[PDB]
């Protein structure tokens, strides 16, 4: 973490333990690729110092195989960053290793210099736990799922919207199958009471108004 | 969260990890659709910024298809405060992005000018949950009510009093129902009891006047 | 709760989660309305709001039968209070509005014109916890309570000093009653072993005097 | 508790949730009576104000019997303390009520003027502790406890140090019960030993030097 | 821990219990010489004295043969330290007394003039770390690590990527093993599919490129 | 605890209940005379000032005999103290009782005339817990310690190196019998494989060495 002293200079401070442990408890109960993880880390890791976004996340609990992958995608992140923007001449502002926090004090990796960084930084390692998170997903996976035999429209629908979340196509595409999928996928029993009540509204019903029936 | 500098000035600040997990679990135990997380969520949101309103209510223990109602709802709430007030011409003074922090910087959704857009964000929220929660029971549930054979009136009173907390109709619907469905549902035979000991107070009484009786 | 600035002016802070969860387990481990839960609730309530001391309670674990009649009973509270004191012309310096923190920001209830209003607050909600404690126990308890058979006086003392405590009886009258209940409640046996002990103290003995016999 | 503002002026803070859990967990797992609870009260007392010392002694978990008597023991305190210095002309300096914090703001009982009256109120309440906890060991404890048939010396020195201790007699005389019940009280067994080795060291030797024998 | 006072003058403080717990657990729950211990060791020990560092290692949780170990591998580097650089005439600034922090005052090993040697003793005690877990794994271990029967590569790669770390060879070596060995300790089964799907990758695909296969 | 207030000037601080706490676990998990109680106490105790030294250590969990011994050193160190220095003419800078703190007001007992008094004190507390510690250990342990028939040299190294600590002979004796001992305590079997791979360095090998043979 980063504290701004009073005069306005900035000085480095470890990850309060209870912050270390309720990240740490969230990836031992989910997954360190899980969403959960990536959602308490990007909200608690804005002042988190870019070497703090690589330490902190090496000691979070996981399989070895995983680690290596998430540090697989943080590479490819960094060539993509490094080939998508020529370098300045002089080689410019930043560096792959000024992002990656390499060989700098961490009460250097915490000055306003490094603000941009800092949160380039936690942005590839956001990206790199989904790429590990959507990998582990077979492509077609909202339309490999279909309503259990006798489960809830419910449950159906959490599978299926996670499935959708899964899927890293954009957001409006992403609209289309929770209006598409939903009815389709459907258990035939569940998709004739909503045709009926859904009418016309086939596609055009909300996953809330197919959630109505059964 | 927001803090006030010495100076004036305000500067973002994490959900402090105990209040995160604080209402966490509360919405574990109870939902975090259930009144309860709503109660907790209101008193601590004040200094929340409008976008941690929204990132600490997305890392909260809940459903995928419940998730999906309660952003199906926040949006129905924001389309109708776009409807219910014109925009003021050049756009006005706020935006329902500025209320729900699209686009701001965690320091910049906690200045003083996004007070307003904090409050009415927070406003959504609660409306929202509550509207998942009033869908979740269908209307007529006090009238579904009926004292069990053979169950205190107390717990009569209990079922009984949340499904009139479950309708959304005013504040002096709602008190009309606690004075006669009460006597309605009670079980013929605390509702002989009720007779004798109120007398004319077959509406009159207070619930709590029922309660003595059985 | 209210922080007051070195300045002078005070600004309100929410109840600290760890009070919150001390408060919160003590009802659930006895009652909201519990003796012990009043009691804590006094010692901390000092500096929590007007409003805060009626949002902090509300959130507090109980049945909501119970939260009716503690509801219902603030409300009795409050009518005397309107009653007992007539309005000054003008309608005078506080209201029931003002003391139970009716549409005021929670940095004005926190202001040093509301110091008198919160504490009346409070002082009804402790009456009003007591009430419904009150009224749970019918008239005569320290009449009805008897030495159990072959049980130790200790717990015979345990049974009637809270008897003596749950009725709202004066404390002069309460005092009569340790005095002369405890021996003609006292099983024959452990009445029998007292008359010869005590001899002339069958009513001047105290509690501990009997307590020495069995 | 009391909190020495910059200025020097003192303000009333409650005691921390935590150190309150402390005590309680304390007198739950040993006795409000018990020595344990005497000990830590003692030492985190000393901030606390006279009404403190009264306000967190009453809600420690302990039996309603044990309390009357821990509240006629700090009676009989200050009656005697009312006795044992007649009033200076004008009533003097100090009373009871000072003393017990009767009808003080809790921020009047922590101003400098109430720094004697808070010593003297702890000061009774751990002398009625001790009180209750003398009377409940009938006297001749230590004449009392005899090693067990085959118990370890360390088990019986333990029973009989605190004995020893339950005795309110000085610190001189339980200095000798230490040195001759030892020897006496100690089984044939142990004795015929302790006699051997300790040779004219029958009261001579210390329980250290005893418990060196068996 | 080390406190940089306004004025800019260090004084010393004790390890905050709750960092000290999470160290503890982290070295109960895996071992004081595991990679983990390390991790949570060093990114926490910045502001550790020399003093610290080797105290608070020592009340860590381990068997006492191990510490032993960890004690001689700290000897070793000293004595190396000592020898790689010649002392300079004087006998320079710094000694491995100063570097370990012997004979000096909680207050001194905290100040500006031991940064240094605060720096060095931790990387004495990380490698120390180190050494004793290298020397646990017999030399080999990523040619002894074989897929194991029916095992999923992932748990393959997860002991074979430990094995690699376990080495003390440096990365360039340890990534040809990745590359190498992966393939070859695959089991037959994963290695054939591996050949169909990798081809000519049989070392030029990565160990996510072999997770793909079974 | 003592606190160094801005302008220089101390006062009086009680400990930190969680630091309390796990001082207790420590103790109860391990022992009061236990060197993990005894490491911890030293790192934590500098602050502390001589009484609560004395307060913190009588309210740690133990046996009442083993107090009593615990007490019985204390008092042996305070006489030597009074016999190894003659008191300086007037009775000198510092007396046993302002050392033990006796009859210091808590705020005088942590000003800066008692910080000598302090560490002494502390110092007395450590070689007493020592004291009680050794003596609980018969001379000759690491004599008797021999290589338990089929056990782990390291679980052997580990009964052995602590009966090494166990004995007071200062450090160069005790590492004589770590190399002496280990090789002749050694069970036969594993004595004759340290033969043939030890050779001559039959206490020429270190433990670790040793450890290396079975």
């Amino acid at each position: 973490p980063i504290v701004v002293q009073a005069a306005g200079g900035r000085s480095w401070k470890a990850v309060d333990s209870v912050m270390f442990q309720q990240l740490q408890t969230v990836a031992m109960q989910h997954g360190l690729v899980s969403e959960d993880f990536e959602r308490q880390l990007a909200y608690y890791a804005t002042t988190w110092t870019s070497k703090d976004i690589l330490e902190v996340l090496a000691m979070m609990p996981g399989n070895r195989a995983q680690k290596e992958l998430i540090q697989g995608k943080l590479n490819e992140e960094a060539e993509r960053w490094r080939r998508n923007n020529p370098p300045p001449p002089a080689g410019g502002g930043l560096t792959v290793d000024q992002i990656m926090g390499v060989g700098q004090t961490n009460q250097a990796a915490a000055q306003a210099n490094m603000d941009q960084a800092r949160q380039i930084c936690l942005q590839w390692v956001i990206n790199a736990l989904r790429a590990v998170r959507h990998m582990a997903h077979r492509p077609g996976n909202p339309m490999l799922v279909k309503q259990k035999t006798n489960e809830p429209y419910e449950d159906f629908a959490a599978r299926l919207l996670e499935a959708i979340d899964a899927e890293p196509v954009t957001q409006p595409i992403k609209d289309y199958l929770k209006l598409t999928l939903s009815y389709t996928n459907a258990s035939a029993d569940c998709q004739k009471q909503m045709d009926r009540t859904l009418g016309q509204r086939v596609q055009q019903a909300s996953v809330e108004e197919k959630m109505q029936a059964c």
